């Protein structure tokens, strides 16, 4: 025909500016479900619980119900902290799986690295404890979409496509069958424009809306998923289910420059953007586009991702202490050892992304995901409960930290972050993307605090990220000169053409005198930031 | 001293919106949400459409009013229908009236002098009674609400407020202003960012025009309340002016274009320049859009067209010459043979809010409204919010002239809705927003489009041109520099213009006839937002 | 300080303008050379061979005495070309190299593959044949740098420390010890702005001057060289120099679009090319940046690479001709191959770059090379003389035609163009780079004729080249979104950030009516294209 997937020239994206609520998401409809219930009288967290569950169904590329959740809500001058991570099976194993083959790392797909999905019962915390709505309310639009259908966008199809291509000759087995008669019920993904709906979907959303969450972990549905687990060998059990509940954690910061930056402790990784902004805090700046700026950007961040990754885990299973690791003297310790050349990173000592907020001082960052894409790939059949694979992050070696243990909840990749100033809240935000996370929150970050960008141009601006040792990923968009200048200086900087690999994030800033939001939207995706009007 | 500013750094990117069942495309985003909610409680694309027009009234007065004209084509039933909303001079203003008040040359931008009647709230109102499914009471209720709750001004809305404030703060010290001020900048200045404003003359002028099916403007208690505001202060405007206005359904003109058809609205309305100048360029192959070459003969077609339209077009009635006969091929071949190497100087021949709606079965909508000159005369009629419109500005003094004011008659008109077809199937509705700028930028989308390939959002992203004085052509600041400097040896006066929104604002809703999926663009140039709906 | 290596904003290069003479090179100093030579009353081809022997100085990094090298010279209304390429020793053979270890490729660096350094041989006929000046002119500017000493710029500094770091723990053997006594006096590699000499290579460059090249192949620096590999195991004998001469040969052509495309003939890849425009040419095109229009070119480039890596050697042991790689209806064969879809690319069946110009209609293409960098690094100690160490490309698959053969010379990646039209001269070009070669001389050849770009900015637009399979690199400043769709096209496309990986490139072209000389010259490093405005006679 006449119009394909190109973009020749470049685009603007103005900031988007509201008073009584707004919605920034990766999905338009469901940044729709969350202005649909803030006029249904829902205040930013209704809202979030609304996008989340959307998300459900019309991003399950990212997504499912089988996810687990966090969430940083501030709501009557308070910071709260969500947990929604669930914990290892109880017959979960390290010389269980050991005895099965695997010893290195468990298999990303299958029964085997599944974990109890916590959204859900996150959706049902939220709700009774700070939202205005039943749960029913707030997630109808979500059930509609579901079973009315939705008409499939281009990049969403890309991934389903790659889903099912790479998916279809490796996933020849019983447990992986529900999978494809949800979400390749033509024999095939989705084509651009066709539409889409699940039954199932809509089914058990209904189920968990009228039981508030109950029905998935000690109900019905529980019932459902502790059969077809049981039926092919997995180690998800009722009774693991059953005793999930949400924890209500105390967030943890860092005063950068005046503010203070917000992520969940750990279980979850934003202990690593903390600690790279405490490190990278003793240096001055001045201005974001030179190559010091940049290096002392991705050494901070090299040293503190290898300490995250060696350290961060379950509280309790955990060798040093957070505040040994957001120490000032930590810091310094650290920041010693960043040079003129690009090092070795070594360590040391002692997915959908959705942002509300609306007019009563109400507002949410909110993070869920099945890790790996759809995830496990075990659908519970009719159902649409697409379960996640967040196990898959458990190390195997016994000597680390993170080694998996019944009833142990993993290092968790999914991290919301919120920005606050003098106990006044300034808003959610968060970069998604797996383990450019930490990288994206630090970026954003610097980019509002040190370099004075608005809430979309700190989206828009070209992206760093670290992978292997020496090894940075740059956008097509990063500053050539700067970037090979950071060759010079030692790095192996790769620019990577692919869409996508440098994460989706979304921005909701709130000026503390006037009260008006302003918010950004991810310019790399499909997306909105919506504002709502009404009382 | 807080932590951002107005600035954009970066370059940000626009993926096309994907919908199926309803599609809405316009410069405010609580607009696009006024059509969507229209849709959601059964409406369809007519409906949307008016639904986003009367809350563009309230939500963008910088280029409109309840005061402006209107425009449409809408396709529904398988049909391209025009609707021709611009209203006729007052029955008292004639060339000699204003002759022998001190104006020859042209008539005053300001005042109640160059105020034509209102045709919009007439436009809105037969829009709807013939192809909308709601009634007008709930179709622009949302407008209603944003009135008397208020909204947040936005950075860009707030600068253009300011500058028709600071600008009219000296220059109308008048009686007839004071509305405006006690309407517009009721705290003693113009909103800034942040700041709530409403209207509730805004809002019980809306619910009048609801209640009365437009009615009430022309032939009801509004039409008196405007009278006696004009009989006050000297102006021409009266109640049997407004009581006869009728909007009127008017047959739509085209041209094909490498086997589409390009559709606007006939004389009275300008969209002919467009038409002629596509004839005119369609006698040349192009292959690629960024080349001296395509440039060259997209600008000087451009030039050939535009005198010829701003010579011939006018009331239909008081035309020299033929639609047919400026539309013809050899006449095209005619003009076409005027272009050379050399960027000739133009000389005639011989024989604003934009807004863009569709839907899952098939309605589909342009339209577009205006005060003409941003907030238009600066006459609003007291409480009411209406801003009158200064679109009699357009009317020549010079008697000889096709556009020659006269009684009863309705001027050339700059707003234009286009519209795409294809074998007589739709593919949908564009426009592109700027005075005089509206052929040239519609000769640039259809280009884009047709000959280049370009999707709805990447043709709007793309660089533009406009022609000005003589061999005077603007170029946008992402225009390439190197064809703009081969440009200037082939004999073009171009100026890289800095100025934001100089360049006009773009919506597009293409529908595929095939799948007919909707595939939409906005305008990045300003706030704005294309927005799917998928429900029933 | 105060300032590094660092170009934050764009810069612009115009064409360079003349009428009697022109020169266009990767280093200032050897473009100083061939003026000079062209002011003491030399031609096109003396100031070529002032460049090239400069160049052995200047840019030891990319070149040597110890080369080999190639060049197109128009003069007389006639094209002639040069084949400056030495053979095998005659003592390498495939199994005296499989006995010793290695029988997948002969290693890249030692005594091993060195084969016959042709470039001093190659500069004595140039110049006994078509220059006016005698060598010892001609060479004068070079054995003046080689004496005196140069300042190193940073470009030269960068290749230079690279080719020490990696080297300095990689040879260590008595071989590679004049090396470093030579190129690394300081225990070290050169620095910015620090001058670096070398008596060995003006001695040397005496001494070739003041015999004709004699004294390299069948003199006393034969004598030096033959001592030095008999000394260190190497296969290189006095008798293997001894009757090296260079060998004129008819180059060979493709009618693109009017024009005629030459390239010399088989030993050298300039096949590919050729063979890659012949596939292109059934396709029109009408602008250049466009995803069709890199789709087809980078397809095209693909198929003829694997037809020339699989068929072009040594002319007599080659296994199907020239005549019929270059035929329409061969070209027709291949370019039904090429879908929408990117193909996997399969056979078939039936270094420095200079360009000189002068008044009289003289023009010269001339490019040299050790092969890899420095080369073998093998230098013959005292003087100066870095033996390539281009015997690398043979195969030592003995059903392959390019296996190795003593006395054989190898298919040769050193390629110099000469654009003409109509039997009218228009030009000398090349495109540095190995393997990126031919696919820089498409690209320039397409820049040129399809987009009509001028000298300068053929050479200026951004850069694609093919490597693997589905692989193709391409430039930062490659347009984006073109890249993105020849990805969804199925290409494996790269962005390569490593300045001077896509090749450095020179043209001169010459108008047919008026005279005037138009010279373009590599932005992507140091370097110059200079006019020259004197008198001869």
């Amino acid at each position: 025909m006449f119009d394909p997937q190109s973009y020749p020239y470049p685009s603007r994206r103005n900031v988007v500016y509201a008073k009584n609520g707004m919605v920034a998401t990766s999905q338009p409809l469901a940044a729709q479900a969350g202005l649909d219930i803030l006029k249904a009288g829902g205040n930013a967290i209704d809202a979030a619980i609304a996008t989340a569950t959307a998300l459900t169904v019309l991003e399950p590329t990212s997504n499912g119900i089988g996810s687990d959740a966090f969430a940083l809500v501030w709501t009557k001058g308070k910071l709260h902290g969500l947990n929604g991570s669930g914990r290892a099976p109880m017959s979960l194993t390290m010389e269980a799986v050991k005895a099965k083959g695997y010893e290195q790392e468990l298999p990303p797909y299958g029964v085997i690295p599944v974990t109890v999905p916590g959204a859900p019962g996150a959706w049902a915390e939220l709700a009774k404890m700070y939202g205005n709505l039943p749960l029913a309310a707030s997630l109808a639009p979500a059930i509609r979409y579901a079973e009315e259908g939705y008409p499939v966008t281009p990049t969403l199809a890309k991934y389903w496509k790659a889903a099912y291509d790479r998916v279809k000759t490796e996933w020849t087995d019983d447990v992986y069958q529900p999978w494809f008669d949800t979400f390749a019920p033509k024999g095939r993904a989705p084509r651009v424009g066709e539409v889409w709906r699940s039954q199932g979907h809509a089914d058990t959303l209904r189920s968990i809306a009228e039981s508030n969450g109950e029905s998935f972990y000690r109900g019905e549905l529980a019932d459902q998923i502790h059969a077809f687990f049981d039926k092919h060998g997995g180690y998800l059990t009722k009774e693991d289910l059953a005793c999930y509940r949400p924890e209500w954690v105390e967030p943890i910061s860092i005063d950068y420059r005046g503010y203070r930056v917000w992520e969940i402790p750990p279980n979850g990784q934003g202990l690593v953007a903390l600690e790279a902004l405490n490190i990278v805090k003793g240096f001055e700046f001045y201005h974001k586009d030179t190559v010091d700026t940049y290096h002392k950007q991705i050494e901070a961040m090299k040293l503190a991702f290898v300490d995250g990754m060696k350290y961060v885990t379950e509280p309790s299973d955990m060798s040093v202490s957070v505040e040994q690791l957001l120490s000032d003297e930590y810091a310094t310790e650290r920041r010693k050892e960043i040079g003129e050349q690009a090092l070795t990173p070594e360590p040391g000592t002692p997915t959908v992304y959705l942002a509300t907020a609306d007019g009563d001082g109400n507002m949410v960052s909110f993070i869920q995901s099945n890790y790996m894409g759809f995830g496990s790939g075990v659908v519970v059949p009719g159902t649409g409960i697409a379960m996640q694979n967040r196990g898959h992050n458990f190390s195997l070696d016994p000597n680390h930290d993170n080694a998996l243990k019944p009833g142990k909840r993993t290092y968790h990749t999914i991290i919301p972050g919120f920005l606050t100033k003098n106990d006044q809240p300034i808003g959610p935000f968060g970069v998604m993307g797996g383990f450019m996370q930490p990288q994206g929150h630090m970026q954003v970050m610097m980019n509002t605090i040190d370099f004075g960008l608005n809430p979309q141009a700190a989206l828009d601006a070209p992206r760093w990220q670290w992978t292997n040792g020496k090894q940075v990923q740059v956008e097509p968009t990063f500053p050539v000169d700067i970037a090979q200048a950071l060759v010079r200086r030692g790095h192996k900087i790769q620019v990577v053409l692919d869409e996508g690999a440098f994460g989706r994030g979304q921005i909701i800033w709130r000026d503390p005198t006037t009260g008006v939001l302003a918010g950004g939207t991810e310019p790399r995706t499909d997306g909105q930031v919506a504002a709502w009007e009404g009382h």
